[PDB]
């Protein structure tokens, strides 16, 4: 009567079932982790808003009275650069990449995204009939974007696609940590070069602060590139092959933006609200944090389950539904508050092309195989498609 967390999703593109019955204990409920320690669950939309906002609560995994919801995670210690930071020393990290993602700098890299999409999905329909559209699509797209926004050289583009996708894919834990020395490594000796060449890109912008301010050490500016790319490539990739999944389980939807492709902004925000696929941000409670006349005491853990929150009923009309003309605003799917995402206004015009160009491009998009022999990923990680066999 107790509900473990996390869960694997029953279906790919809704909640684990396990959590329905919590959905009606708003706005907190609460849930119990690998070693029986139990946490709050914020259900409650308003309720999870005002508490992302809240400097008490704490991303800080080096704390003894961190809840790691998983005995593999037992293992997280070196304080991750922005989000394992707590402010001010999170807000001094963040002020310095914050010029490098506004919504004008998303808009100018447009035709960038547009190219990069354009050369997958040529390459994907000169090879062949059908795709595993994970590998050929969904995840270099994202990758080869952060190519551009970083400023790496398009002579290094391919190693960097390589590594990062090793990265994520690493057959073995081996090539994962090969390719994470392999891109600090690359990243350090990008540096020196950007010193001593020109460059646009996140990059070339935190040489110029360093120069300006002596604001990012070398270290700093690597951890940034790192995080940046690690914050950016699975988030992306999931949401792109969860969507296109999701479309094709639903025709009458799919049909609706094949006809109307202005609908495809407004369907990008609804998929992020419907599939949550960043489920179950984690908090301490460093102080006391009264929620209504239940009491957050220090050392409590708090999460956040993305994919409820932006289910609450309160706020969105029959939330189980699909639906590109009920207003999906306000949904935390880039979280809200103090650690809401750095990369958001970039990640909706990254979806925004590459789902709209794909639509455009292969309408006769359907599964290469049964839906239910498509694996994807467990309830402990980002939510999304391992494969997706397509053809058109
Ligand atoms: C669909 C794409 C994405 C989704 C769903 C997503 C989701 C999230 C969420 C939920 C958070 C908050 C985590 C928490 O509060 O515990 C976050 C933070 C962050 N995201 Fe994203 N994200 C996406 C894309 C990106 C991209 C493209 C970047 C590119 C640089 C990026 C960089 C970051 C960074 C740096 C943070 C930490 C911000 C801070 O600590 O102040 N993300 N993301
Ligand atoms: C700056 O540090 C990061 C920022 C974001 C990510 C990716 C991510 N973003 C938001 C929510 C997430 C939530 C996740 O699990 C529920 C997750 O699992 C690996 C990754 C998530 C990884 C990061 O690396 C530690």
């Amino acid at each position: 009567e107790a509900v473990a967390f996390p869960q694997n999703r029953s279906c790919p593109y809704h909640p684990p079932t396990a959590y329905e019955p919590l959905r009606e204990e708003r706005p907190l409920s609460r849930v119990t982790l690998w070693n029986g320690r139990q946490v709050w669950f914020v259900t409650g939309h308003q309720a999870a808003r005002a508490l992302l906002g809240d400097q008490r609560l704490s991303t800080d995994s080096t704390r003894e009275d961190f809840p790691l919801p998983t005995e593999r995670s037992e293992s997280l210690r070196r304080r991750g650069a922005l989000l394992g930071w707590d402010d001010p020393e999170h807000n001094e990290q963040r002020r310095m990449l914050i010029p490098s993602f506004t919504l004008r700098r998303a808009e100018s890299m447009r035709p960038r995204i547009q190219a990069i999409v354009d050369r997958l999905l040529d390459d994907m329909i000169a090879a062949g009939p059908s795709a595993e559209l994970v590998g050929a699509f969904a995840l270099p797209v994202p990758s080869m974007v952060i190519c551009e926004l970083l400023g790496v050289p398009y002579g290094d583009h391919e190693f960097f696609e390589e590594q990062s996708r090793r990265l994520l894919r690493g057959p073995a834990a081996e090539d994962i940590e090969k390719a994470f020395r392999s891109l600090e490594g690359y990243f350090g000796e990008l540096i020196e070069t950007k010193r001593t060449d020109p460059g646009e890109g996140v990059i070339d912008d935190l040489v110029a602060r360093q120069r300006e301010e002596g604001r990012p050490d070398d270290d700093e500016l690597v951890q940034f590139a790192t995080v940046l790319l690690v914050a950016g490539h699975e988030t992306t990739a999931n949401m792109i092959s969860l969507a296109t999944y999701t479309l094709l389980e639903h025709p009458a939807r799919l049909a609706e933006l094949r006809a109307d492709p202005g609908l495809v902004p407004a369907a990008v925000e609804e998929l992020l609200r419907f599939l949550s696929i960043a489920d179950g941000l984690v908090r301490v409670a460093r102080e006391d944090v009264p929620v209504g006349d239940q009491v957050i005491r220090a050392g409590e853990g708090v999460v956040f389950p993305t994919s409820l929150i932006n289910r609450d009923d309160s706020v969105y009309e029959h939330p189980d539904t699909l639906d590109w003309s009920r207003s999906a605003r306000h949904h935390v799917a880039f979280g809200f508050g103090i650690h809401q995402c750095l990369g958001q206004n970039l990640a909706r015009i990254e979806l925004e092309i590459a789902l709209g160009t794909l639509l455009r491009r292969l309408p006769g998009l359907r599964l290469a195989a049964p839906a239910d022999r498509i694996p994807f990923k467990p309830g402990d990680t980002i939510q999304g498609m391992l494969e997706l066999p397509v053809t058109w």
